[PDB]
């Protein structure tokens, strides 16, 4: 077994390779979008992973895509997620914050000033979003169609990412990981499909990948490369963004470009929920050969497939999502060989202590 070694993940070291997968659950305080004490708590129960990636959290106000995820653009909120953080390194554990924008997956009515969302192009997701009701609840509502960014306002979002991950190190994360993944604002200047534009941001995979690229330049020359990730999710559909025509050579004209920067670590997350064909093998070690930092893989693991694929070194850590979700203590109960405590989906968005910090240990 090597899930119960230590891993060098570019300025930390992880005790194991058994990671928890950034995990939206729309809990947070509104108005601020202010991170609270019970999520203090239930990241807390979580310190034994190797290292824990939150849930996904706005860069601004205008990243906001869901009623109840949180932000680190303002004040409050860097004071809350320091409280969150001083609770993970008192139990010794290490957190890395996910920062996203959600561009067009998103609805007017959370964004400023009630105006339509922004993305690549003006084109609708075609999805639904997560808003909450008169009583706090959460509810799916279709996502409003966005307005193209305009040239002139691509810096902006750059420096938005470059001043949330200033915000991130003081608010003493560990690490910070980029969503690049499921459809959000990054992914849709990624994929063919988004992105109609006809400008340097468009067309071409050197442009399509553009916006990502600056972003991580901004971001390393903001902290270091040592305390980067990024996720993404090149292969298939994700919220229907597809990877266009060409999406394993593409991916790997992006993995090659991330792999320049000397970054802690690329996370790929491998299929959504339904589930689809898996990685090949060949894919996979075109990857390895490319990318010498961490690679972490998601996507319905077990532990007996991590093994598998870090013994056949074509990947170094696992994430889990639902079993993190259910098992505080999901690293012993895999090193025991334990049961794993039953999932309750009705929790997973929204609502409060109950399907959140109420998961036993052994
Ligand atoms: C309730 C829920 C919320 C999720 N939120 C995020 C998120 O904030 N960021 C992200 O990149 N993926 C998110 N995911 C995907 C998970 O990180 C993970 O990749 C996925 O759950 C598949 O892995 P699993 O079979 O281990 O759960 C979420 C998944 C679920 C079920």
């Amino acid at each position: 077994e090597k899930l119960f070694t230590p891993l060098k993940v570019g300025a930390v070291t992880a005790p194991n390779r058994v990671f928890m997968a950034p995990i939206t659950r729309l809990r947070s305080i509104e108005p601020g979008d202010i991170p609270t004490p019970l999520m203090g708590e239930y990241y807390r129960q979580r310190a034994s992973a190797g290292l824990i990636i939150s849930e996904a959290t706005q860069i601004s106000a205008q990243a906001k895509g869901y009623a109840g995820a949180p932000g680190l653009h303002s004040p409050e909120q860097i004071a809350a997620w320091k409280k969150i953080t001083a609770g993970v390194h008192a139990e010794d554990g290490r957190i890395a914050v996910q920062l996203w924008h959600t561009g067009r997956i998103s609805h007017s009515s959370i964004q400023p000033g009630g105006q339509a969302p922004v993305s690549a192009s003006a084109l609708n997701a075609n999805t639904r979003t997560s808003l909450r009701d008169e009583n706090g609840n959460a509810i799916r509502v279709d996502t409003t169609t966005p307005r193209a960014l305009e040239l002139d306002e691509i810096p902006g979002i750059v420096n938005d990412f470059r001043q949330a991950v200033a915000n991130a190190r003081e608010a003493g994360f560990d690490l910070v990981e980029l969503h690049s993944a499921h459809g959000y604002l990054l992914h849709q200047f990624l994929s063919p499909s988004s992105n109609q534009r006809t400008d340097q941001y468009g067309g071409s995979v050197e442009n399509r990948a553009r916006l990502v690229l600056e972003v991580v330049d901004a971001v390393c020359n903001e902290w270091s490369a040592d305390r980067i990730g990024i996720r993404v999710s090149p292969i298939g559909t994700f919220q229907n963004v597809d990877n266009g025509p060409n999406e394993e050579a593409d991916a790997l004209y992006l993995i090659e470009e991330l792999a320049k920067r000397g970054i802690a670590y690329l996370h790929m997350s491998e299929t959504d929920l339904a589930g689809g064909k898996p990685y090949s093998e060949a894919f996979r070690q075109k990857v390895r050969e490319r990318f010498h930092g961490v690679i972490i893989g998601a996507g319905a693991y077990t532990a007996e497939k991590a093994e598998d694929l870090i013994g056949k070194g074509l990947i170094d850590a696992v994430a889990f999502g639902r079993d993190y979700i259910a098992n505080p203590d999901l690293v012993a109960r895999l090193q025991k060989k334990a049961e794993l405590n039953p999932q309750r989906p009705e929790s997973f968005y929204g609502g409060g202590a109950e399907g959140y910090t109420d998961y036993p240990s052994l």
